[PDB]
């Protein structure tokens, strides 16, 4: 109660208006004083340090588009196939002119197409959302979390925009089932851009795919697959919409560019008509998008799991493609290596890791099953190969089972500022920090030491809602002496699931994401 | 005139012929469409001008 | 930027209009036109934040595109952000004006079109 503290209605008013003068961006010159005897500290200038970054701007979630590891003629992606490949074929009197997965591959090509147009929708958007309080937001958002060259589009806005109304208008004639619930997914999550409070000062998180998806009916002997090339993105140069687009024509001249694709486009008309098909809206003259606050999202963040656990190894991924062996199962299951940061070859006196066994946090006190769900898949697993390994060897690792994202790398950003500009554009650094999910007590944010395993820069606690961190401590730290780990991030309604139970969420939600026969049952059109 | 219709018709796509959008521009029209389509909104407001000034033209 | 200033008011009309000398379109027509812009700068002297004035490269040298003329703006607003000071007091300024206590250039339509006054 203020009340108390307040001697006059007019006396407060009179010393409490304090200024929140500090816009989301522009420096926190917070202030320490201290005391020391300079003869016995490895020179410091002053003893008074004023501060001089500003508040964490959000972070970049680097995603790889996941259709739910599946290695068997039951996996359910593949079941999801024969699904609908029944229901095209169903009252079609033609003759079997391709199995179920090569009809099935064709869709999930549209769909990753739209996974970009989407991405570049979002960008065309939120070009417009400016607000007086976040200085970050318009540009600097776009350079970090979008990686989208912002001073690029401001140039080529009007064409840009133009040119989007038109590919909208071509992919509105691809084949593609509005009925899939996977697509409402990738869409809502490539579209906006989220808060972590309901103020607009506030950090706030986003989701990048870290590449694309093409179709090639030449790339592998046992028939058409998708081919996954790396966005050229793990913070390298900052891309230009030029080059999105060029991208997605590829994509779709290349869905195109199959005979048998195109025979399948007109068989999927035959049985779902007119707007029995996905459409993706143009945009207004006066569009523009706004940052969105959903709860839901946040905790699935929290939740979630990092692939790339520790920014301080070097990761690699390949075998992302997804092929089909003897005319009926789909395959897909990304591996990967982990080396450390010199030896780009060997792991040497470094220690992989990921994590099994975790924790999963409600932010309300009667989590019902539907909540759990939606928080889930998010989450992933992954398992490594060979039990043991030598300072010569590499560490291989495949992915055991993981949601419809699957977090690859987290990083988060910050201004900084400097008095001297010895330039000018050069007095308003943007710089990055890595967010890794498994560390070690005593850890530093130097590459340097710590058995290659870096520690977080302190200020990620800005971002409420962070993922768990899960720090280790090695028997000897413990009041316990036998190791163990200890959790980080704000737990309210905490619960833990296993290796095992998670895997087996995921093989189900992945299946309900592509689930059809519930179009069987009773026929349309 | 030409230049209008090449505009317009930069917007019509029907599902079942592949030809249209595209390599219609190319072959009937001889027009660059991956041009077009990379510079249109640009292309439209010129046009607009250039009827204006056109429409000053006894 | 306070709406408040009669200075703007001035400045706006000045540069955003053309103006005849007779009711006659027929008629010749004035124009004002800057010889220059100011940037803002909190290291180009000593004695504290101040503007420089840098010449339009403008008297009949070669006729200006626009390419150059945003380039310019963006400049000037980079710099006036660039100040960690100034920034503190945008702040104090909304905190004392308001949402609508400040000044506000309105976007253009799809029709848009001026006429000479």
């Amino acid at each position: 109660d203020w009340s108390w503290y307040a001697p006059s209605e007019l006396v407060a008013k009179q010393i409490a208006n304090v200024p929140f003068n500090v816009l989301a961006g522009t420096p926190i010159k917070a202030s320490v004083h201290l005391r020391y005897d300079p003869s016995l500290v490895s020179g410091l200038k002053d003893q008074l340090f004023v501060g001089n970054n500003a508040s964490i701007m959000g972070a970049r979630l680097l995603y790889l588009p996941s259709f739910g590891i599946s290695t068997t003629v039951l996996d359910g992606l593949s079941m999801a196939a024969n699904q609908l490949y029944a229901y095209v074929r169903k009252s079609n009197s033609g003759a079997k002119v391709y199995e179920a997965p090569d009809l099935m591959m064709t869709v999930l090509a549209i769909q990753e197409a739209y996974r970009v147009l989407f991405e570049i929708r979002r960008a065309i958007t939120f070009a417009n959302y400016w607000n007086f309080w976040n200085k970050y937001l318009p540009k600097q958002v776009f350079e970090q979390l979008l990686a989208i060259d912002f001073d690029d589009l401001m140039s080529n806005k009007a064409n840009y925009c133009a040119q989007f109304n038109l590919m909208a208008q071509k992919i509105n004639t691809f084949a593609l089932p509005k009925y899939f619930k996977s697509i409402l997914r990738m869409a809502y999550v490539s579209s906006n851009i989220f808060m972590d409070s309901d103020a607009v000062t506030g950090q706030m998180y986003a989701f990048v795919s870290s590449g694309y998806y093409r179709y090639s009916a030449t790339t592998s002997e046992s028939g058409t697959s998708l081919v996954y090339r790396d966005w050229p993105v793990g913070a390298a140069m900052p891309r230009k919409l030029n080059r999105l687009f060029t991208v997605l024509r590829e994509l779709l001249d290349a869905i195109y560019g199959d005979a048998d694709a195109q025979t399948m486009f007109g068989d999927i008309y035959k049985a779902f008509g007119s707007d029995g098909l996905y459409s993706i809206a143009e945009i207004s003259v006066d569009e523009t998008s706004t940052p969105v606050f959903d709860v839901d999202i946040l905790a699935q963040i929290e939740n979630c799991t990092i692939l790339e656990a520790n920014a301080g190894l070097a990761w690699t991924l390949d075998s992302c493609n997804v092929t089909q062996s003897k005319g009926q199962v789909l395959l897909w299951q990304p591996t990967g290596t982990i080396t450390s940061s010199d030896n780009t070859e060997h792991i040497a006196g470094d220690i992989a890791v990921a994590l099994g066994d975790r924790v999963l946090n409600s932010h309300i006190m009667e989590p019902q099953y539907s909540d759990v769900l939606e928080w889930t898949r998010l989450m992933a697993t992954i398992e490594f190969d060979k039990a043991s390994v030598t300072s010569s060897e590499k560490v291989t690792f495949k992915v055991t089972s993981c949601g419809a994202e699957l977090i690859r790398n987290v990083l988060y950003f910050k201004n900084v500022w400097n008095d001297a500009a010895e330039d000018a554009s050069q007095r308003v650094i943007t710089y990055f920090s890595h967010f890794s999910q498994i560390t070690v007590t005593n850890a530093t944010d130097d590459p340097t030491s710590a058995y290659g395993l870096m520690s977080n820069t302190l200020d990620f606690t800005q971002l409420d809602w962070h993922p768990i961190i899960y720090v280790t401590e090695t028997s000897v730290h413990n009041v316990a002496n036998l190791n163990s780990i200890l959790i980080g991030g704000d737990l309210k309604r905490p619960t833990v699931i296993t290796t095992d139970v998670v895997k087996r969420i995921n093989s189900a939600a992945n299946y309900a994401l592509y689930y059809s026969a519930n179009l069987l049952s009773n026929i349309s059109t």
